[PDB]
Parts: C-alpha cells; structure tokens; sequence
C-alpha cells in the first residue's frame, strides 16, 4: 500500500465513522426531544422500555465518540508527515524550474557577449 | 509511467541539458578570453584553425540554447498541471481533517446536552 492510497482509505474510514455517529446522535436527539416535549408540556412520562433503550443508545454513542477521537489522534500525525513529504517535494520542483529559467537567461546573455567578443577579435584579425 | 515519475525524469533531463550547455559556454568563455587577452595586450592573433573551431563551437551552443528553451517551453505547462493536481488534493485533505475535528467537537457537545436532558427527564419520572 502506497502512502497516497493509505491517506485516501484512512480519510474515507474517518468520514464513515463520523457519519455513522452523526446519524446515531441525530436519532437520539429526536427520541429525547419527543420525551422532553411530553414531560414539559403534558407531564406525560416516557415508557419504561424507552428509557432503557435510550440509556443504552447514549452509552453506545459515548463509546463511539471515544473511538472516533482515538482514530483521529492515531492517524493525524502520519497524515501530516505524508502531506509534508508531498508539499516539500512540490516546492523543491517549483524552485528547480525557477532556477532553470534564470539559468537559461544567464546562458543566453553570456553566449551573446561571447559572440560579440569573438566578432571583435575576428575584426581585429 | 506515473505522473510523479514523469515529473522527476523530465526535470532530471532538464538539469542534464542545462548542465552540459553550461560547461560548453564556460569552455567557450575560457578559449575566447585567451584570444581577447592576446589581441588586446600583444596584438597577437589566434591561430586560424582556432578561430574556425570556436566559430563552430559558438554555432553549436546557439543551437543547444534553442533546444534547451524548447524543452522548458514544452514541458512547463504539463509540470504546472501536475503540481496543481497534487496541491489541490493535499489542500482538500487538510480541509477534510479540519472539518472532521470541528465535527467531533460538535458531536461531543450535542451528545453532552442530550445526556443532561435525558437525566432531567429521568429525574422528572
């Protein structure tokens, strides 16, 4: 597996993990708002079985949150090193082009002066 | 041949071409300065065979200069597109990380409020 392929697969994995958790949190928020609205305005209580399942869904989301943070924490340092490698290489290649462009201008100048000098020499002869 | 490999081989070729020409121009400058010094200070003329060989070395360097410029002109647009592709990709991946880091903060916040609200609900019951 290349550095580039590892980057793209691991970032895709990150996106899938946070996406799955986002949808679980969205679902939890909906269920809990139904509960809050009923208690607040009607003093009507949720079913006991629902309190139980929400309790466990909250516990599961807490666990997933920790795993998501661990994924970011473990992968991030390697991602930065991968980017640094690619960016440093591009920078050096752009600087090379720039240096080569200045060099050819210097060569044309130097060759032009050599020609003129050689022409003077031939005239003198 | 990959984009990256083409970049590295074609830049190496550029460096070899300008290097070869630099050394030819250096040699020409040395030969011509010997001539100039002799004519200027001694009014002593170069050998006819040397005038001939320098004439042709100058013509050859002129031709090489044109070929070097053509190499730069033909390769440069593709090099820039290659760099743009790599830089754009890195930029998007860095932005992705940043967005994912903000997302997990939002998730922790939202999950934390859901927990507190659920605890209020349970208290009410």
């Amino acid at each position: 597996s290349s550095n580039r392929m590892y980057m793209e697969k691991s970032q895709t994995e990150l996106g899938d993990l946070s996406d799955t958790l986002l949808s679980k949190v969205d679902d939890l928020q909906d269920v809990i708002e139904i509960m809050r609205k009923d208690v607040a305005e009607r003093r009507s209580q949720p079913a006991k079985k629902k309190l139980e399942t929400v309790s466990k869904d909250l516990e599961n989301a807490q666990a997933d949150v920790l795993k998501l943070q661990e994924f970011i924490d473990t992968e991030k340092p390697h991602w930065k090193k991968t980017w640094e490698a690619e960016l440093d290489k591009v920078c050096e290649e752009q600087q090379f082009l720039t240096l080569q462009e200045e060099l050819i201008l210097d060569l044309k100048e130097d060759l032009g002066k050599a020609l003129e000098t050689f022409d003077l020499i031939k005239l003198c002869c």
